[PDB]
């Protein structure tokens, strides 16, 4: 019970926090993109090993969660990553995009857009670096809704409460108001279906990507999940 | 001030509740949810005209929220409609379908399962009247990011601050502990990014379909929208 109490579980999810990815290059940004992501989900893996409970979850709800959540985990990594740097994106070391280079791949300056709108949203809330980890730690845990709807789902249930739990306590040591801090939790949970948005339109738009241009993130995920089970 | 308080915006919300809408019917199924769609759009722009300050926002704020909302506010209606009837889902008195009418339909399936799984998330948490109006009402202020990120803009924020306050006060009502309130009010935001995941699906679906099998809805909404403008 202590490994999941607030101050505790937000070192530990800060210990638990990815290194660095570069895309360390040798058509071409959707390239870029999709060889960062295969490289990020290796250690996406790792880091929900680490969050307290979620390895005590059956392995078809950690599998579930893990292939349910990677785009939106990636992008909330990514709008952290730029939150001090209104329109660029910076997607790795590296790998950083000015909102007009998303003009020379059709359907991406949308998405563009709405990442940097959302990155925005974060920035002007002054998201501290204690919230970040509760949150992208809630992307993972709210992914899919199947695992909820019987020891493993009782879990599920407890680990989101918990973490959830611990961004109450977070707010709350900022001194704020009781109304003020009710404000802040509804204002940061509403940008969650944001950030969902963004990544279903990524997917869409990857999907709609000719095999050519494009690594494979998703079949190079499943083998990942499949290594990891075996 | 007052028609911003909460008792009164939860009367207010209810009183604006959308009449119940027929098919009337004299490619079928998907004939039927679209014509319905159109004609519900009718009645969901009146309804967000009754809520308090939405007309006092920017026509352009108005507008882009309503665009960007439709399906996720008729899918929230959906979920309410049919959440004493596990497996069913009732679209209008009527057209009822059951979970397996969505095999005839390529696609629809998926879709039909995430909306029956958020719809039992609901009905596990037991939601109430007084919370499904609120919550309906912040599905249409958070739709769109753009509007937030002047005079409409700060608008924005306090009327979804308002409908938020009301939320909380009613979950205060409930009697609960001020830790459970904390929960209740992150249990319910959490899933409004299933709603607008399956929002984001339905769309991608419609827009996927052949034009012959469907009542072109979007472009009947923008008409409507431009109905209203002049
Ligand atoms: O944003 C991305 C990312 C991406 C990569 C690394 C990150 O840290 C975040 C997102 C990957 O593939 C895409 C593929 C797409 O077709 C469209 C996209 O927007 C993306
Ligand atoms: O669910 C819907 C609805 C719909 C209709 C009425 C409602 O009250 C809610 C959703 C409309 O068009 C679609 C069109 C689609 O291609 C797929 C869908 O799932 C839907």
């Amino acid at each position: 019970l202590d490994a999941l109490s607030p101050e505790q579980l937000v070192l530990t999810l800060l210990e638990a926090e990815p290194p660095h990815v570069l895309i360390s290059r040798p058509a071409s940004m959707m390239m870029s993109l999709t060889k960062l992501a295969d490289k990020e989900l290796v250690h996406m893996i790792s880091w929900a090993k680490k969050i307290p409970g979620f390895v005590e979850l059956s392995l078809f709800d950690q599998v579930r969660l893990l292939e349910s959540c990677w785009m939106e985990v990636l992008m909330m990594g990514l709008m952290w990553r730029s939150i001090d740097h209104p329109g660029k994106l910076i997607f790795a070391p590296d790998l950083v995009l000015d909102r007009d280079e998303g003009k020379c791949v059709e359907g991406i300056l949308e998405i563009f857009d709405m990442l940097l709108a959302t990155t925005s949203r974060f920035r002007e809330l002054k998201l501290q670096h204690k919230e970040y980890l509760c949150v992208k730690a809630m992307i993972l845990l709210n992914s899919s809704m199947y695992p909820l709807v019987a020891d493993s789902s009782r879990k599920l249930a407890h680990l989101l409460n918990a973490v959830t739990d611990a961004l109450v306590w977070v707010i709350a040591k900022s001194g704020i108001s009781s109304q003020q801090q009710s404000m802040r939790l509804a204002n940061l949970l509403m940008l969650l279906s944001h950030v969902r948005h963004a990544s279903n339109k990524g997917m869409e738009h990857l999907l709609n990507m000719k095999c050519k241009n494009v690594v494979p993130v998703y079949d190079l995920l499943l083998e990942m999940l499949n290594a990891h089970v075996l």
